[PDB]
């Protein structure tokens, strides 16, 4: 019924293969620190690794990240997509320079590189995926719109079988990085620290007095007098009571939303895919401080 996407190593490539992966993406990620005003790259990638993912449809288990399908013009210049292209340029020389593996998880490796790198949790993670042909490309409309409402969310995420805890989870990735005007029709970035890993989502939510204004492409956003912005879909986790409750631990403990994140994030990565019982268990890698480079 629903298509099988059944995880295939690839071929002879171990640990060690990967690893090498991710340190070259780190070490770019250290050397091209000009991108955005010195934000660097790291969070146009883990935007990448959530956009080539959430096509997923847990209904007919289309999307998601096992094919690599962002390569194909269809889903590339998927209007929810604008701006990625840059995470797609940045890793290009890299895929050049280790051309086994497959886009799909090159894609999802930038994600967990970037989050490691910038001083977030270690995020289990597993090869396999497997380029499908360009007809296996999931039409446009699937991404999640910024306008809306708590209601919306729930139900979105609900496609991706997320529940409440990981919805809220994943959507403290928005310490990282901005809005850009031209890319998505809002502006500003959501805190201070833009390129490291923190709970300041939760409480920039919790502790800024937030105003609703519209901005120059005439879209709403609330606005903080700190310069800060947040968009209706994030606004919306303190409207919403079950959400707001996991906003406040969050902003109470960076720990533990350390932990659902991880943990949220590779099931967002691994959503549609099978993995056969002897398929190796998930990696984790060594950032680049680790390995003392
Ligand atoms: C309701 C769900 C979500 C909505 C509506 C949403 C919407 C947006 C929008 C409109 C932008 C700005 C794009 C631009 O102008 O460059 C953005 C950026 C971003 N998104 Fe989200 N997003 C959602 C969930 C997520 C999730 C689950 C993640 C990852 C876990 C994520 C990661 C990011 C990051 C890191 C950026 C900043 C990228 C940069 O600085 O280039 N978002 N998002």
């Amino acid at each position: 019924t629903p298509l099988v996407h059944v995880a295939s190593v690839e071929k002879g490539r171990s640990y060690e293969d990967f690893q090498k992966v991710y340190n070259a993406i780190a070490l770019k990620l250290r050397e091209d620190d000009e991108y955005d005003n010195y934000i660097g790259y790291g969070p146009v990638l883990v935007r990448l690794a959530f956009h080539i993912s959430g096509t997923w449809d847990k209904h007919d288990n289309t999307g998601g990240s096992y094919g690599g399908t962002y390569r194909f013009k269809k889903e590339f210049n998927d209007p929810s997509n604008a701006g990625l292209q840059n995470g797609f340029k940045f890793l290009e020389p890299i895929h050049k320079e280790f051309p086994w593996i497959s886009s799909g998880d090159l894609f999802s490796l930038g994600g967990v590189t970037a989050v490691q790198e910038m001083q977030g949790p270690k995020i289990p993670w597993r090869c396999g995926r497997v380029d499908t042909p360009e007809d296996t490309t999931p039409d446009n409309g699937r991404l999640p719109d910024a306008d809306k409402d708590a209601g919306y969310v729930r139900t979105f995420f609900q496609r991706l079988n997320m529940n409440d805890r990981e919805v809220v989870a994943l959507m403290g990735a928005h310490a990282l990085g901005k809005t850009h005007l031209k890319n998505s029709g809002y502006e500003g970035p959501w805190g201070a620290a833009n390129n490291v890993f923190t709970n300041e989502f939760y409480l920039n939510l919790l502790n800024e007095d937030w105003k609703l204004e519209k901005n120059d492409a005439n879209n709403e956003q609330w606005d903080s007098k700190s310069g800060y912005m947040m968009l209706p879909t994030d606004y919306s986790l303190i409207q919403d009571p079950k959400y707001l409750s996991i906003v406040k631990e969050y902003a109470n403990d960076q720990d533990k939303f350390f932990k659902d994140f991880s943990k949220a994030f590779e099931k967002l990565l691994e959503n549609g895919i099978t993995f056969p019982k002897d398929a190796p268990s998930p990696f984790i890698f060594k950032t680049l401080e680790e390995q003392g480079l």
